[PDB]
DNA sequence: GATAGCGCTATC
DNA sequence: TGATAGCGCTATC
């Protein structure tokens, strides 16, 4: 994550829905905002969240009375994506976990915040011939909000990871906000190698498999893209090996394969998956952030989380627009 | 709860 | 295309 000198959200309160690790909180608080409520139902996530922020998020949002939610200016929500991701069954709203957006919609109806800040995977944008994104657009447009939606790739914002996500920013219409803009991409000068831990600390992650097959020579020059070097087994998800000179593939939450949830990398002649700390770094989390004691849950947590830096630039731009009120 | 082989969709 | 990559699925212990 980045240092923010000009706090654009000072004095504003926000809600951290589907909190997970608290990525949205880190991003918004770094801009000067105050979190007044958090919600997350996974026991392990609640444990890490509490370990880092001192509070336990409230449980199952589907059974929380919206009138109970504290007044706030900004609603944050990286809602579930299993139902829309290119990696899943794409059941959408018909999935037991694909209707969470409507829980957001009904919170917005009751609390009517100044801004609604949501996040989800890239495929959400095209899922079901684009009908799902339109349902969200109309739902917000009808709750009386504008709808700014764009797909940003983390590699365009200082973080070496090919994580493409759709970011949705909605302003209450009375706040005639007509100058919101998504952050402008800039050159990437940090790569996977720059974030790795010393070999002594990751020896246990090294995998040596007879069916390891290198298909491409290691690259000498850093590039802002993923570069596959080899594969293990059939080369399905989590069986692919990349160059640390390029960028990291998308970390996942339920991912399988020998290099489950992080993918494999060629480091000093050895192939290994990333350490939870490196995942934290690949996601833009500061080293001060405490990871969960269960490595598997830690990978899962960072897996469906958000890249803090991207959130920061957007959050900064949200406050910039909110603060431009000339006479 | 942790581990890992998979198998199919989206993109150009 | 043909090659690549995905906040996933889920069987087993
Ligand atoms: N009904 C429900 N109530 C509360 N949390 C829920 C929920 N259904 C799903 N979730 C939570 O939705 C989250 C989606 S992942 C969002 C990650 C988050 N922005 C971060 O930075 O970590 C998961 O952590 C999941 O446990």
């Amino acid at each position: 994550m980045i240092e923010i000198k000009d706090k654009q959200l000072t004095g504003l309160r926000f809600i951290d829905l589907f909190a997970g690790l608290g990525g949205f909180r880190l991003a918004l608080e770094s801009c000067g905002a105050e979190c007044v409520y958090s919600n997350e139902w996974d026991k392990y996530a609640q444990e890490v969240y509490e370990m880092n922020f001192g509070e336990k998020p409230e449980g199952d949002i589907t059974q929380v009375n919206e009138k109970t939610i504290p007044d706030h200016d900004i609603l944050c929500a990286g809602f579930p994506c299993q139902a829309f991701s290119i990696s899943g069954k794409q059941k959408g709203f018909e999935d037991s976990r694909g209707t969470l957006f409507f829980d957001i919609a009904r919170i917005v109806r009751e609390k009517k915040p100044k801004v609604v800040f949501m996040e989800n995977v890239k495929n959400f944008a095209s899922h079901d011939n684009g009908n799902t994104l339109e349902v969200v657009k109309n739902t917000m447009n009808e709750l009386d909000y504008s709808f700014h939606a764009k797909v940003l790739n983390a590699l365009d914002y200082g973080i070496p990871q090919k994580r493409e996500r759709i970011y949705m920013i909605c302003f209450r219409n009375d706040l005639n906000i007509q100058n919101f803009q998504f952050p402008k991409p800039f050159e990437l000068n940090t790569f996977v190698k720059d974030l790795l831990l010393p070999d002594s600390e990751v020896e246990h992650l090294v995998i040596d498999r007879k069916d390891l097959v290198m298909t491409n020579q290691e690259i000498e020059q850093t590039t802002p893209k993923t570069v596959r070097l080899g594969i293990v087994g059939k080369g399905g998800q989590g069986e692919r090996i990349y160059s640390t000179r390029g960028i990291a593939i998308t970390l996942s939450a339920y991912g399988g394969g020998i290099f489950a949830k992080t993918g494999g990398y060629l480091v000093n002649g050895k192939t290994r998956k990333l350490h939870p700390r490196e995942c934290a770094r690949v996601m833009g989390y500061p080293d001060s952030y405490k990871v969960h004691p269960s490595t598997s849950q830690a990978y899962k947590q960072f897996g469906n989380s958000v890249v803090i830096n991207v959130l920061q630039y957007i959050a900064y731009n949200i406050g910039s627009s909110l603060n431009f009120k000339p006479y």
